[PDB]
């Protein structure tokens, strides 16, 4: 029968199956009556990145972040959010400081007033994002060349001052398999972090996957779990051709990882996706369950 994945996970244990969305999705077409139907927390693709919340130095606005805010109290779907330190929909501003002490002040001021908005409500907050390169060594963004690697250590502890009660996560691409050198890295470097008492809650694989790739999670994502994290959660999933054999094998490693919170995926409908011609995600273009999204049912049972 016609099921919600998100009330089924949570019936395996899960806190969530959760969906990436804005306010121009929400007010449009199909979209927020799936999300409600189906999906138990929403996140901010873009309306909560730099940007869009401080287009110029301490010159913040809220508007669609306040639409989704609001929109997930109103509808009864938790929040996570982000990102609070990454280079993307990073505004030139940001990325032209050239020197340590400004970019620290200006990236804790931009940590500390987005989660003092939202003190209370948000479950986990993206504090650090695409922080690697694939050979394992921290990307030159603006942050690691001007900073220095203390920008993340940084990050976190600014972070749990503004809202200790949300989770705090890493997050990063391309973690999907457990002899790769960056899924290696990341976990080699977050035991660091935290040995020196960074507070990392959470470590978030982004899985925009090509099709065969969802069997390596089965071992990369318990990997990932060896930092310590207390959690680790799926974010950002899409699979290019939307296999179920792909899609089962991730909720399968989620299922295998006593420390997997929840999955998030991309969007609703494949038309949609930044990647549409590759209907990579659970609902068609006329907003039916895929084979895909039937076969995470049956595998929630």
């Amino acid at each position: 029968a016609a099921q919600s994945i998100d009330q089924l996970i949570k019936a395996r244990g899960k806190v969530y199956f959760g969906v990436a969305t804005d306010q121009n999705r929400l007010t449009t077409g199909k979209n927020a009556a799936i999300i409600k139907a189906d999906f138990g927390m929403v996140w901010p693709e873009n309306s909560m990145q730099w940007d869009a919340t401080e287009p110029s130095q301490g010159n913040f606005n809220f508007a669609g972040a306040d639409y989704l805010v609001n929109w997930a109290q109103q509808n009864g779907k938790l929040i996570g959010a982000g990102c609070l330190v990454w280079h993307n929909f990073l505004p030139s501003w940001v990325s032209s400081i050239t020197d340590k002490n400004t970019l620290i002040n200006v990236m804790k001021n931009h940590i500390t007033t987005l989660m003092t908005r939202y003190k209370g409500k948000i479950r986990t907050w993206d504090v650090v994002g695409e922080a690697f390169n694939e050979d394992g060594s921290l990307r030159q963004n603006v942050f690691l060349n001007v900073i220095g690697e203390d920008y993340i250590p940084i990050a976190f502890q600014t972070a749990r001052a503004a809202d200790p009660n949300a989770k705090l996560y890493i997050m990063d691409y391309n973690l999907d398999s457990a002899s790769y050198p960056k899924t290696q890295a990341i976990v080699n470097r977050v035991k660091q972090w935290r040995a020196a008492g960074v507070p990392i809650d959470g470590i978030g694989s982004q899985m925009h996957l090509s099709a065969g790739q969802g069997a390596g999670v089965l071992q990369a994502l318990p990997l990932l779990a060896s930092a310590g994290t207390p959690e680790v959660s799926i974010l950002m999933l899409d699979v290019a051709g939307a296999s179920p054999t792909d899609y089962v094998n991730v909720v399968n490693a989620c299922l295998n990882v006593q420390s997997c919170v929840g999955i998030t995926v991309m969007g609703v409908a494949d038309p949609d996706s930044a990647f549409a011609s590759s209907t990579p995600l659970l609902f068609d273009g006329n907003f039916n369950p895929k084979p895909a999204y039937n076969a995470i049912v049956q595998d929630l049972q």
